[PDB]
């Protein structure tokens, strides 16, 4: 059982904490061993062990610290959860969404590029609108495609888990929606 080090697990991160607990997996969290503050972040990277998987579900500053402290501390694998609208999915966000979430999606886009130019084995997850229903199992990982939709926080957790069990993350970026789920 590989350690998970969670950031922003107070949401998707909390649901991810649950799966880990329901599995008896050792978990470190910055908020199970609970610890932007480089001292805190450096500390937690030591506790997790260099074999930990980082799972981030958290602005730009917090992420860069995490990415940077991960690499100093010998961790080599990270799952970053941002949002549809980030990076190259930006042109598919409606003008109305840009005006409402723009600042947030833009900071998280900074985080993506930092991680994409790091040496971590990474996966990036771009969930649609987050709903708080119980996990269906119906959410899809989508690449190279225009997506619009919602997804339960618990399904993002389930996809995080599936990615975690993979032999490598492979620097992949995915949209995560459940087509046909309505809020």
């Amino acid at each position: 059982m590989t350690p998970w080090l969670l950031f922003g697990a107070g949401g998707v991160g909390a649901r991810t904490l649950e799966l880990a607990l329901a599995e008896q997996r050792p978990v470190v969290a910055v908020i199970v061993q609970v610890f932007c503050d480089a001292s805190v972040v450096a500390a937690a990277c030591r506790a997790a062990g260099p074999d930990a998987l980082i799972i981030s579900t958290m602005d730009y500053l917090a992420h860069r610290t995490v990415i940077d402290e991960a690499e100093k501390a010998g961790i080599t694998r990270m799952i970053l959860v941002t949002s549809l609208g980030c990076g190259d999915s930006w042109p598919f966000l409606s003008e109305r969404a840009k005006a409402a979430f723009g600042q947030a999606v833009r900071e998280k886009t900074l985080a993506e590029s930092w991680l994409q130019t790091s040496q971590l084995d990474y996966a990036i997850l771009r969930p649609g609108g987050l709903l708080d229903g119980a996990a269906t199992g119906k959410a899809q990982r989508i690449q190279n495609q225009e997506c619009h939709g919602f997804i339960n926080r618990a399904d993002v957790a389930a996809h995080i888990h599936e990615l975690a069990n993979a032999p490598a993350l492979n620097q992949q970026v995915y949209s995560l929606i459940e087509p046909d789920l309505k809020p």
